[PDB]
């Protein structure tokens, strides 16, 4: 029972985020919930174009580079690449279908745009420092380690859309398919779209900022510059990004925007803790990964370590969520001077 | 079995633009189609935001325009504000789960962010000239006329989004549900997409035209200057859009992507033909209402039948249809100079 515009006039100011009334009409002069007019603004007004970046100096610094030093750089580029090829796609595919008001439906679009363009300046990047980028993006498939990664952060995505496609099919309750028992919940749902919110929050507030700090690690060191000037751009939009799933998330779990999501947000509390520790720990091995062959001057597994657990630990208080490690002082504060912005904060404060 | 990030390791460049393997890796170093990667190029080069116009004279026009002009402008506005309502999320919605090449996927996520501008410069205007945008925006819902073409139109959409989701959750072959026998066939999947987007090639191709030549009808009487700025703009991504969907059709017929879609095509061009004449006649019908209580200097509803058969014959021969009416002349070549841009050609040649 999807519809791209509902017939039914409604008040789109008391409609819920999420599952209620299709958004009929896109109209921009209120809102429900002003900060997302606010997020559109600021990443509408933060718009780039990766080619505007020189990064024809990075293909000289990568080939110097040494081996492992390769090995971290490419492991780095290939992830976040990655990472932002589900996030172009993905908001849109899993979100558009289930919002009910429309400053949330268009920061969702936004959203995804600004990620299609990271996309894309990771190209812009890739193409210009190897020979052959095929091979560098076929093994963003078939690696091993990128591959583990992939699979979880996509199944919470995958399973919000089979549960979501069900829901408009067959509506809540009991049914059969194919001599099959299919039981759509709409509390069920509600929990789903809860913890898929709650990886991308984590996605994007703590893993793409491990990634940042070793881009700017490279740039501490003279090196890839021109990489990083693009995750600087990067960056500022991330901040924006991880600054909206907080407000869902928190909208959500105060019940001032469902009541029934209040109760679902408590009951899966737990879930929700052991999902980001996962996520914390799964950077933790990664940071082993990149540095299985030596590490570089300033930027060590043992020092991107204790940058996981700070910044976990900052974003969880962020969500409501207990702290799952020791109270840390920032263990690269070298990396508040790119993670700046005057327009939106960018570092975690 | 829709997936956000396939595991598979295929080949971007082999696959069909739809219900291949769903798009992995986002690339932008290769092309099937390298059209798709010129139109987002092209897209972005235009990115602009409504509020670097000034619309504030535009308020003391529309204040003095007689009834009959106040209901022709203000029609036209929200017709357009209803189009690019559904515009706005319904390509991500419709097509983003069936695409599988990189190039298209991310053209239709910028395609569809680019008209989530235009509906807020549809706001931006409307909160501009009248005094209470509510009754405005709840119009668009509510409104006879306006009501009956966003359900055709709409329907385009909705059915081939219902039917996708049952092609996702239940794969090819008859089926059980709740007792019912539900045949998902991937054949008559491939044909819903073909009517859609040939009713969302109409739609740009020919509706918006219809409500560009109002507009700028407006603008040679030297009257909403504000408005006509940004449908000029709106006009240049238009032809963007429409340009996109005319490949996406032409190749889809031609066999050289699909050979199956070719015979698809080939055994619904007149359901596609009846398609067109049915939207020609819609704008023809919607003239009638514009013009019910006047008309206005250098614009009736003659003149604008007139152009809806002009401009209906040009877009059919686009995309391989017959031509439904006498061979004219353009009825208003003025429309030319505001149909114009040095970079993409805006006006119908």
């Amino acid at each position: 029972a999807y519809t791209t515009f509902s017939q039914t006039k409604n008040d789109q100011l008391k409609e819920p985020m999420f599952f209620g009334q299709p958004v009929n009409v896109a109209r921009y002069d209120q809102q429900k919930y002003d900060i997302f007019e606010k997020l559109i603004e600021k990443q509408l007004s933060f718009f780039w174009r990766p080619e505007e970046v020189d990064v024809s100096r990075d293909r000289i610094d990568y080939q110097a580079l040494p081996e492992h030093e390769k090995h971290i750089f490419i492991s780095n580029l290939k992830y976040q690449t990655l990472l932002d090829s589900i996030q172009g796609r993905s908001p849109n595919v899993a979100l558009l279908p289930l919002i009910s008001i429309p400053e949330l439906e268009t920061w969702v679009e936004t959203w995804a745009f600004s990620e299609t363009i990271h996309s894309r300046s990771y190209t812009h990047i890739i193409r210009n420092i190897v020979n052959d980028p095929s091979v560098v993006f076929d093994d963003i498939v078939t690696n091993e380690q990128i591959q583990k990664r992939a699979e979880g952060i996509s199944s919470y995505y995958d399973e919000l859309i089979e549960m979501t496609s069900y829901w408009h099919l067959l509506g809540e309750g009991t049914h059969t398919v194919n001599g099959k028992t299919v039981t759509v919940s709409l509390r069920e749902l509600k929990k789903k779209l809860y913890l898929c919110l709650m990886s991308v929050n984590a996605l994007e507030a703590i893993r793409f900022y491990v990634s940042f700090a070793c881009s700017f690690a490279f740039a501490e060191r003279e090196l890839m510059e021109g990489n990083a000037k693009i995750i600087r751009l990067i960056a500022r939009d991330e901040a924006l990004h991880l600054t909206g799933t907080q407000h869902m998330l928190n909208l959500l779990r105060s019940g001032a925007d469902d009541p029934e999501m209040a109760e679902i947000a408590e009951e899966c509390k737990q879930e929700c803790y052991d999902l980001f520790v996962q996520a914390a720990q799964q950077e933790k091995d990664w940071a082993d990964y990149l540095f299985r062959d030596g590490s570089m001057i300033g930027l060590n597994k043992d020092i991107l370590c204790q940058y996981v657990e700070y910044i976990t630990n900052i974003r969880m208080q962020a969500v409501g969520l207990d702290l799952p490690f020791q109270t840390r002082s920032n263990p690269i504060p070298w990396i508040n001077t790119w993670l700046v912005s005057d327009n939106v904060q960018v570092a975690p404060q």
